[PDB]
């Protein structure tokens, strides 16, 4: 088991040092619905996102990740993890004192990622004015922006790719889908529970620091809409670090841009490759053939952001920038 | 392990008749730029760049048009015989066989309606030669510089006398889950289903002649938009028969595009993906047949009644006589 | 001389009984900027129409179009033109009342169309804050709906369509890239004085109607944004008459919405085929053989509407379509 | 007065040492037809290319630009432009030796581009079985690769970009849509005669080279289009310079590639912005803002090679990258 005991990725919390900001980028640009704002946060959802919130903002000193939160496949695979975790000796905490969700598992990936597991979900249902004609959409598309329809994936970064691994796959079941290898040594992993390429992947922080986030993603679905994010960023002022393009490391039609508080967002177009096949050896990408890997087109990855810079940060965007630019 | 949510993988092949093989392999070669990867006897042998076992798609000689039949593939060998039990406790006939190139041990029964099914857990990987691997790792061969190639083969409609028995079977027998159905009144009239986070790989609608065990079409995937438009007018131009699209199904929120192959048989080509169920406990979503319109089409586009809702092979009119009938 | 004495198409004025709903449409839908509001008429750009306005919203009892002006390439062109249709013994008057532009010249067209000419137009800037970055640009693409980047070309609806093409061509100097015909009778003209296939059509009002619009168009040149444009309209309980698909006739990508206010509105993908070739012979298209000209994908267009629906109407759109029905 | 002389880029003549590889580059994966074949070149055109051929592939030691030609708007505009080159001492050439063409006039730009003026020019007709059913689309769209429309236009390296512009300007009546300048100093300019933006560009050449050719376009129309050639040119070994992006000068959606024999191809998208203004000023853009200029998305334009590689190039592609690191 384990193997199907994980659902989807339902959520994540995004730490802002620069909170009104962040969201005006998450409403203004990227359409998401506020359903809930308490004490130091705001609550947020795409308009297919299943849950009253899949984004939590929340003002702190510094950028980041507050958590990130998996549903399983029933309450009984939430005990069966839970279990899991705490028999290998891993710290976690029952809680429940969030808006729209229940009984929650709460624990530390190997690098010190704050991660959560829950069952108990509500399932939100829009104002009357506000529902779809299409029956499997809760929301209508927002007229603001360019609307994301729901959280895709997360992208830990680590000083130990192959612990946090291991810990995906033993005690939840993941497969990992995809990876990168220097040596013998693994620098990025691709995991999923589902016939997603991935909902949650793990690189390698150059810095040497740990727990960090690299990314938060979001799904457009559609390539054209990248294109358009892109503009709208570039005419608005949000800084673009690459993009539009795609990975050949998970097919994915990828836009990398810094929300106001620091934190890198990651807007996705395709699906792209679907893993039906159920026991599909794991692709290995070698540094000999990572050119396709980075990059089908010709967008170039910047070393001194892309491949060093996660949140939280201990110097600034700029700052960063300039001492590894060299 | 009772749990069977899980059993079923995937979609894994489909058989076509066909009156006019060599044109209908010329349509899935010429315009759809799949792969032959083997011929014996009446049959040829197909795979999309992307699909992972040897074929997914096999046209065999026939008088007449229609499903051979459509195989899907277990999580696990013991899903398979999980699954196949099932459907012999139930009464189901059934019959083992290792009898096609690229793939082991089946398990081949019958629909309540009489369609044509198997399950299968046995599947060799297809491995292209050197010269033909894409740069890119989970793709196995590079895209076809033929056609507008499709990526793999994505789902079926099953035309039935009676969709909540085919429904039924699907559900208590393969751990199938319904994500979205249609009904008029009381009765079901269509039917989506899934194992997995597509809206479905199989649905089932009513044959309004009459008719059963027909199959309304079988559907090969893009993932892209762009394609149905690049397709449709490569289909104008070359005189491939256009049912209708390219549009969107607010049902299963499809991006679709209908047309007829030389054989007869309706072929679907699917855009993105579209809607994709992350919610492991969502309520199966109904439609109203007095409601409907956005659930056929969310653009301008109109199914034809004297062909999308009738017509299925195979047919007892040939496609001309069959639309001139229905028409009127 | 002549051929290149029309530049293109500036503005055009629809009416609508219903001027809030209508307004409410392109803005908050198709995103264009209020650039001027005067008393009974609003006035709007889309953020890469280059003057001031590219439409005029004005309260009226009927829908239809009030107007549509077309810029010359010169004032030297604009007396000439003006001098050709004079000539003609068109009848015209010389104005300069309008927000934005300049002297005017007003006729109609042998339908009863209302047309102008005009050479003075002011070139619109936006406030420092909502210029682009792209230099071509004057305004940024806005946050609201999906928004057109201008006004493409306008449909006429004639009882006589070959006499309007004669107008065209003869006194404006503009060319019928392709027309269909249905034996020796013109039911469709498309010309344009640019490499644009169109910017004026004409079709022939079935029926028995005279001088009526059958709708503006307006250019996303993404064909994605129909795609975008339509699931807007259907879930935010617009009126869809057909596409979003591509008329062989013009290769445009096309999607036809009914307004508020009844006006036809259709929504331009990509530019398409442009006429780069000087002197191409007019293609002309059979009516016995129109099918892919109509549509190259499997759209259908509605008889009930498409070809015999145009503003004002004596009919409400409601009646019109169960009457035709 | 000649602002209207030229109608659009005809076709180019590109050279290579690789005649057969560049060839299946242009049928394979462009999708080209094949119309003729005469001694060691090869004539193609894309199947909305209005004659015999918009492309010549010639056999040769080094690769480059044979030549450019566009096409008047009428024979008089090949006369008066004719007439103002000789008048400004430009020496020229009256010959008439091309397949599907007439009378056509040669001469070379200030930096020695070779350039040719015609106005006779077939009208291209497909075989019965390849005719489309479009009627403004001669041939049928090809099931090979990722077929290309047509022609769309051209970019020159110069020593001297403002001599080359003057040219067009002066002898051609072209008009500059936009430039980027460094100082009083133009290092790049994009000209047209019509609607397009341009489809005749010149930029700096920083290698102290001249009479050079950075890159021949042709023309999808559609965005998806560049990201489908990308992906088949990345698995079909083709080498990748940049894109797909969008530059923000021209607003073009651009990709970069490098045909086997050395030569700089882009890939186009959609049209982007028709300059419908009829008197819009030349947009100049500044060497020290043109971030938005060079791309409006990440895309990363390599000085390595985009900036300083252009053919003949004195140096191999490869050894050339390596020299500008
Ligand atoms: O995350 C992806 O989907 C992707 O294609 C990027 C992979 C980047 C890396 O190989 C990488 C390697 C070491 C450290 C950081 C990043
Ligand atoms: O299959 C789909 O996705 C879709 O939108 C089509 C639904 C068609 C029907 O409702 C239907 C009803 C009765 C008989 C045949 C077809
Ligand atoms: O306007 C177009 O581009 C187009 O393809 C529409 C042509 C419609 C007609 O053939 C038509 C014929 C008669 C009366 C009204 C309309
Ligand atoms: O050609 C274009 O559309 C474009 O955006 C490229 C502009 C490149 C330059 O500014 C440039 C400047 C100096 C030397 C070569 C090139
Ligand atoms: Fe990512
Ligand atoms: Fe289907
Ligand atoms: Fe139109
Ligand atoms: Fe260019």
């Amino acid at each position: 088991d384990a193997r199907f005991d994980i659902a989807h990725l339902a959520r994540a919390e995004l730490f802002s040092p620069k909170p009104q900001e962040t969201l005006d980028f998450f409403t203004k640009f990227l359409g998401m619905y506020v359903t809930h704002r308490e004490g130091q946060s705001v609550y947020l959802r795409g308009y297919e996102d299943p849950y009253p919130w899949s984004l939590k903002i929340t003002e702190a000193p510094e950028a980041g990740m507050g958590h990130a939160a998996m549903r399983t496949s029933s309450p009984e695979a939430l005990e069966r993890r839970a279990k899991s975790l705490t028999d290998g000796n891993v710290d976690g905490t029952w809680s429940e004192d969030q808006f729209g969700y229940g009984k929650t598992f709460e624990y530390q990936s190997p690098d010190g990622h704050n991660l959560q597991l829950l069952w108990e979900a509500e399932k939100y249902v829009a104002p009357p004015e506000l529902r779809s004609k299409i029956l499997t959409r809760p929301s209508k598309k927002p007229l603001q922006g360019i609307p994301v329809k729901r959280i895709d994936h997360l992208n830990l970064m680590s000083s130990d790719v192959t612990a946090v691994k291991d810990s995906f796959e033993r005690h939840l079941g993941f497969r990992t889908t995809e990876r990168v290898v220097d040596g013998n040594v693994e620098i990025g992993a691709w995991m999923s529970s589902n016939l997603l390429g991935h909902e949650v992947a793990c690189m390698r922080d150059m810095t040497g620091g740990h727990g960090k986030l690299h990314h938060l993603a979001f799904f457009y679905g559609t390539g054209q809409h990248n294109i358009d994010a892109v503009e709208m960023f570039r005419d608005y002022d949000i800084q673009i670090e690459a993009g539009p393009d795609k990975h050949g490391i998970t097919q994915s039609q990828f836009l990398y841009v810094f929300e106001p508080g620091g934190n890198r967002i990651e807007l996705f177009g395709e699906a792209g490759y679907l893993h039906l096949d159920p026991d599909a050896e794991t692709k290995t990408w070698q540094m000999s053939d990572i050119d396709t890997g980075l990059a089908v087109g010709g967008a170039k990855l910047p070393w001194e952001s892309y491949f060093t810079y996660g949140t939280p940060s201990p110097l600034s965007l700029d700052q960063h920038i300039e001492k590894y630019a060299h």
